[PDB]
């Protein structure tokens, strides 16, 4: 078959450790409202906060989901994620390959 | 001057850095690709027959003209280990137009 | 949340050095509300019809997609390569609140 351009989106989460990060990711994927999620560890983050530079330790996630579960999906991290206001911001897919994105809203619906 | 969408960044999931490496250098060897931006040590966790799995990975960011996505995923189908590999496109709508520009001259 | 109004940009740098100096000014120029750097990433690219490997650090930007130019203008002014890395892709959706937040400090 095809591919509904957008229909597939990828989302990206920071957080604060490796611990937090794999709680989060085996929780949205065994709830179905992801797809797949890799863990990029090692990661350092840069803002302004008081007036000063921060430099923070932290992991970041890319989570593969069905476009239309993305309120879903935040919902649900910004419900379990230690911060304030997490870090949820999500990209629409425009082409790749069909059966793996197939595969991504049949294992999500 | 440019024309938004038509550079794409695509990512890919491989199960080693030697995958990884042989296939990047193949993607730029063949023109597929402008560059491939390698990142080690992933873990991914995904669902597999009911149960979830987790696996030590190697993630790819290709960028290359949005034309040419089609093109790439079928060749790295064609050697990727994976039954199904995973290849997802991002559309680039700004950035630094030189480098943008270099990406479509190369490919 | 207006879709598209922030943008995620990617940036390479030759080491950790640069990409945080990068990194320092453009959050502190109000260019960027925060930058994540990836470490250890390995590029592979062609250059004089040859196949290069270099090691290299992954800066992934998040600002205002109105102010993207303008980051990629400074970022080609202080990046030591001579033509840089930077591409910017839209954000549709997300967390609210970090997005709103991501405008209100830029």
């Amino acid at each position: 078959s095809g591919y509904v351009p957008g229909s597939v989106s990828a989302a990206f989460v920071t957080c604060p450790n490796e611990k937090v990060a794999k709680e989060i990711a085996r929780a949205v994927v065994e709830k179905r409202l992801a797809a797949c999620v890799n863990l990029i560890p090692q990661i350092t983050s840069i803002y302004e906060w008081k007036g000063k530079i921060e430099e923070d330790s932290e992991v970041l996630m890319m989570i593969k989901t069905q476009s239309s579960l993305v309120p879903a999906l935040t919902d649900f991290v910004r419900s379990v994620h230690p911060y304030e206001v997490a870090e949820v911001i999500a990209l629409p897919v425009e082409q790749g390959n069909f059966p793996y994105l197939q595969w991504v809203r049949q294992v999500t619906e």
